[PDB]
Parts: structure tokens; C-alpha cells; sequence
């Protein structure tokens, strides 16, 4: 895999974000996690935890899997990097997302993505308190 371009436009929730890649503006759903509805208990954390990822990093990047880019809402289906450090396991690591949606052949990250998750559960974060 590889990590390519884009930058932000705007902040959504935990999970999306609003990017432009190869110069298009697209919403892009993060692989293999689901963080909480901002309505929903660590919603809001979820939320303000992406946004200040996403909005303080110099260079943000995605990196497609190997199977489908796109979602059938139209969302782009990315692991993103602010500068250089994944915002999907981020979420997971500290308690804010669940590793979810693991489809055949878009999971090239997801033992990556269960090891934050366990240490997560160990120290009971967030979503593990
Ligand atoms: C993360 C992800 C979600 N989806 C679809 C599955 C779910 O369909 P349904 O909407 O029918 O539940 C939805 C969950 O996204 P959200 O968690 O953003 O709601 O997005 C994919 O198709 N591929 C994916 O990789
Ligand atoms: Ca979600």
C-alpha cells in the first residue's frame, strides 16, 4: 500500500472527514473502525479527537487498501495519516473507536488496528471505561 495526497476542507466526526484528493473534494469513511455517533456516548470526544488530528497536522495523507475505494454512499475508503501517524489507529488506541467493518480485502491494517484496541481495553479507555 501507499499513502498518497490530499488535504483537509473540513472536520465531520470520528469516522469522516471531508478531504481533497487528486484535487476533488471527497468525503472519506476511515478503514476499519467505527467511532460513536456524535450523539452517542464519546461521540462528541470522538469528533473533537479527528478534528484536532486532522487540523494540526502539516501534511495529511491516505492510503487506499487493496479492494474497494469506494463505499456505495460514495465515501472514499482510506486509512489517513497526519503527518505520518494513522488517525484510524489514533482513534483506536485511545479508547475512542471499536475496530469494525473488517471486510475481505480492505484489511491490510487490521492486526495493527487490534493491538491498539487490547492495549486500549487494558487500560480501559474511553469506550473501555
Ligand atoms: C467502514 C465501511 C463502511 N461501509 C458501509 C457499511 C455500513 O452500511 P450501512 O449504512 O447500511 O449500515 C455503513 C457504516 O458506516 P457508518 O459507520 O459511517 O454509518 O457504511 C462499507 O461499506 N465499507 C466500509 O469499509
Ligand atoms: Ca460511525
Amino acid at each position: 500500500l501507499h499513502k498518497e495526497p490530499a488535504t483537509l476542507i473540513k472536520a465531520i466526526d470520528g469516522d469522516t472527514v471531508k478531504l481533497m484528493y487528486k484535487g476533488q473534494p471527497m468525503t472519506f469513511r476511515l478503514l476499519l473502525v467505527d467511532t460513536p455517533e456524535f450523539n452517542e456516548k464519546y461521540g462528541p470526544e470522538a469528533s473533537a479527537f479527528t478534528k484536532k488530528m486532522a487540523e494540526n497536522a502539516k501534511k495529511i495523507e491516505v492510503e487506499f487498501d487493496k479492494g474497494q475505494r469506494t463505499d456505495k454512499y460514495g465515501r472514499g475508503l482510506a486509512y489517513a495519516y497526519a503527518d505520518g501517524k494513522m488517525v484510524n489507529e489514533a482513534l483506536v488506541r485511545q479508547g475512542l473507536a471499536k475496530v469494525a467493518y473488517v471486510y475481505k480485502g480492505n484489511n491490510t491494517h487490521e492486526q495493527l488496528l487490534r493491538k491498539a484496541e487490547a492495549q486500549a481495553k487494558k487500560e480501559k479507555l474511553n469506550i473501555w471505561s
